[PDB]
RNA sequence: UUUCUUU
RNA sequence: GUUUGCGCGCCAUGGGCGCGCUCUAACGGGUGUAAGUCCCGAACAUGCCCAGGUAGUGGGAAAUGUAUAGCCGAACAGCAAGGGUGUCUACUGUGAGGUGGAAUCUGAAGGAAGCUGUAAGCGAAUCUCUGGUCCGACGGACAGAAAUCGCAUAUAAGGCUAGGCUUCGAGUGAUAAGCUGGCAAAGAACAGUGAAGUCUAAUAACUACCAGUAGAAGCAGAGUAAAUGCGGCGGAUAUAUGGAGAGAAAGAGCGUGCACCUUAAGCGUGGAGGUCUCACAGAGGUGCCUAGUAACAACGAACUGUGAGAAGUCAGCCGAGCCCAUAGUAGUGAAGAAGUCUCUGUAAUGGGGAUGGAGCGAAGGGGCGAACAAUCAAUCAUGUCUCGUAUUGCAGAAAUGACAACAUCUGCCGUAACCAAUCGGGUAAAAGGUGGUCAAAUCAAGCGAGACGGAAAGGUAAGUUGAUUGAACCGCCGUAUACGGAACCGUACGUACGGUGGUGUGAGAGGUCGGAAUUUCGAAAUUCUUCCUACUCGAUUGAAU
């Protein structure tokens, strides 16, 4: 029919196949390609179509099949219209144009605004807990047309078609929030509530608790629930913080975000490894690049400096390792600038690599201004170009 | 900072 | 790829068992039949202490040295026969090449059984007790295995480095195997600690100069790993292991023997296979040429025999056995070979004994290949779906009802003169506004869920036989045999033989020009890739590409 054709247009099908080419996606429960779906669409997507229209469409068993996945984003690159009309504002999860950075900046002028007390709130297991039946019936209460009702029912029987549908079952809960008069930050399935006062956090975290396990028929993790002040808050990743000038809170990565990084840097750094070191600058400018692109509305600027120092330190003893034998680190020693006279006797410190490349010789030769020529990029002025 | 040797 | 790494023979300057000769505790003394042993005497300089913070003089407790015969000779020097070099050369050859010199590397951890001088170290039967270390394979520690047990261990157990906090709190100290020094493993140096016992606990301070604490227990972290750590049992312990107690106890040097044993860079000798050169006849190309491009392959005429020559081997990884040639030759054997019989041993390789009367028997490099390990191929009712009938899970609208009582969000109270636990309570804390709430007869959208039914149709391999791959490495253990450096870690897994696990295909170039495509007719060009090559690099303890 309409929509049903809406979903299965010429453009919007290619849309959805460059899209999941895009994606560079994995087989599912039978194994194929995405080429393999471009010869598959060349060959059978007449069949397919005809299949969906007629209501005869059988899914496929975690990952879905490439079929599947593309049949997926043609029905969510429809139906994150009129739906995406309906949602609220401060539902900045799983959307076009809202990321994470906008959901603690909500978060941050909300807390700014007067309201300390927060109710964390955590849906456990969401996918798995939910009624299909109240799901269908949201849907159902939108559109009209039954096919799409029916392949997206048969499809929850069995994604980019998932968190939609997340976001439409929280979309209540959203409704619901804003008819109460609650202020809030939702990333999808990361919903923070924001009370003035503790007990009324409480009465809000028991009330939105009975509304969640009563009609929206999900459960509440009551063990991770729980009620605070923004400072025992994680939420996105961040942590948040208030300053002596009291003006602001503040957003910063949390110490578990901090612990990630820190493991992560610690592999891509490790003495052992027999890749290059230009290798090892490479993938930890591109892991400083992506933590520092997320995390740059927080300040972290303490941190970054000691996190660069650690990563030069590391890089130190990389180097120094890589030279492997005394008469070579002496030969190098020698050669990036200090004396033989020394160079010689720092290198027959030949073990004792983190004493050695804690300080002196090894601190002057690969120096900060070594490491940034050889492609290391620092934390510290990559926050600083990359913050306000 | 071992003005050393080897696997 | 690699300094060398093969076979056979010889030789001890190594070791064993005896004999002799001469020594043995600074220098001396006693005990005693006998002292090398048991015991007692003197200084001297060091270490440590008299602190109070070091540097000098006066002193004092342990310990060491001069100072046992002697051994050993550094990761210490010096000499150094020999060995290597796309290095420079003088001669010599038709040439492959061979010499003799310079330069430089090397002279090694496995036989010039290299030489010389040292620092440092060591230096006495046997027994008992004890500390430390090491071993009882390897394998992130499983499986497999002939292989000590149990637990823990990659977020990184554990160790270590630099701090922090909280309680203690200076004062005995020597002797020193070992441990640790921010971690792949081991050794050496230096530094700090330091188990076990044992010995000490004594002295007395000035002349210049410089201004509780030191230290450990405990706790949370931070940083740092090519992974082992802890405990039990058993064994080793001549780096003459740290000691302690008995001990009239042996230790060392030299010479000499043995029908004694043994050795990888010493001496003599042997090198096939392949590679290369030259000459003589053929085969060709133009009387003259035969190769080149690392080999393979290909261009071209560059191919063969035969003979004379030259350099030269010698690296476990799936290989029992067989083939080519040096070669049944060197060598070995009458001091007893092969065969035969009989005691025995190992997880496996073995070792005696008795007959016997002549055998056994190499090197390096290819090829075939049983067997082993993987991989591959060949052989050998439910459930739809289609009509139903009775239901059903979830929306929504509203005739009527009942009670006004529920849902919801801003959450303080007295104080003090003004205190959010900053004062006492309390977290559905009081005062509050906002929407009234619930049941819905009935009708009803859409996707399902299933029951009762009539109805379309439906329901071998194991084994064995082949083929391909297993290129290269990491080790470890038993016996024999040598070394660095006893143990550990190493010498190509040290090497030879015998066991045993683990990782699985570096780059360029050349070829195969197989496989894949784009262009033209699976054939030509191009790009990635499978397969072959120690030519050129990349390593070297692995691992990594
Ligand atoms: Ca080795
Ligand atoms: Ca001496
Ligand atoms: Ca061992
Ligand atoms: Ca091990
Ligand atoms: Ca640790
Ligand atoms: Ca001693
Ligand atoms: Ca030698
Ligand atoms: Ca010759
Ligand atoms: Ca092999
Ligand atoms: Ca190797
Ligand atoms: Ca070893
Ligand atoms: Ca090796
Ligand atoms: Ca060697
Ligand atoms: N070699
Ligand atoms: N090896």
């Amino acid at each position: 029919s309409n929509l049903m054709e809406q979903i299965l247009s010429s453009d919007n099908l290619n849309r959805a196949y460059l899209q999941v080419v895009r994606n560079k996606g994995a087989e599912g429960v039978d194994g194929m390609k995405y080429t393999e779906l471009k010869e598959h669409l060349a060959k059978n997507g007449e069949t397919i179509k005809g299949q969906l229209r007629t209501r005869k469409y059988k899914p496929q068993p975690g990952v879905p099949t490439v079929t599947d996945r593309f049949i997926q984003q043609a029905i969510a690159q429809v139906l994150t219209p009129i739906y995406e009309e309906q949602f609220h504002d401060h539902s900045y999860g799983f959307r076009p144009n809202r990321c994470a950075q906008q959901a603690i900046l909500t978060a941050l002028n909300i807390m700014n605004d007067g309201n300390d007390w927060i109710v964390d709130i955590d849906l456990e297991k969401f996918f798995d807990t939910v009624n299909h039946d109240k799901l269908m019936t949201l849907i159902g209460r939108t559109i009209k047309d039954g096919d799409v009702i029916s392949i997206v029912r048969k499809y929850l029987v069995s994604g980019n078609l998932s968190p939609l549908l997340a976001n439409i079952m929280l979309n209540e809960l959203d409704k619901e929030m804003e008819k109460r008069g609650l202020n809030f930050v939702r990333y999808a399935d990361d919903c923070i509530i924001m009370v003035g006062s503790e007990m009324s956090a409480n009465r809000v975290m028991r009330n939105i608790s009975r509304f969640i396990e009563e009609k929206l028929g999900l459960k509440v993790n009551m063990t991770k629930s729980k009620v605070d002040r923004p400072s025992g808050l994680k939420y996105l990743g961040f942590g948040f913080y208030f300053d002596p000038r009291a003006h602001q809170f503040k957003a910063k990565p949390h110490a578990k975000s901090v612990a990630k990084f820190k493991k992560r840097m610690k592999e891509l750094t490790c003495r052992s490894w027999g890749v290059s070191n230009s290798y090892k600058v490479e993938k930890l400018n591109q892991l400083i690049r992506g933590w520092i692109n997320y995390f740059k509305i927080g300040s972290m600027k303490t941190l970054c400096k000691e996190l660069d120092s650690r990563i030069r330190y590391r890089l130190r003893m990389c180097i120094w390792k890589q030279w492997k034998t005394p008469q070579n680190q002496e030969k190098n020693l020698v050669k990036l600038g200090i004396d033989r006279n020394t160079a010689r006797r720092v290198a027959y410190t030949g073990k004792r690599i983190a004493y050695v490349c804690n300080k002196g010789a090894v601190n002057v030769a690969i120096s900060n201004k070594r490491l940034a020529s050889f492609g290391l990029i620092s934390m510290l002025d990559y926050y600083i170009e990359k913050c306000v």
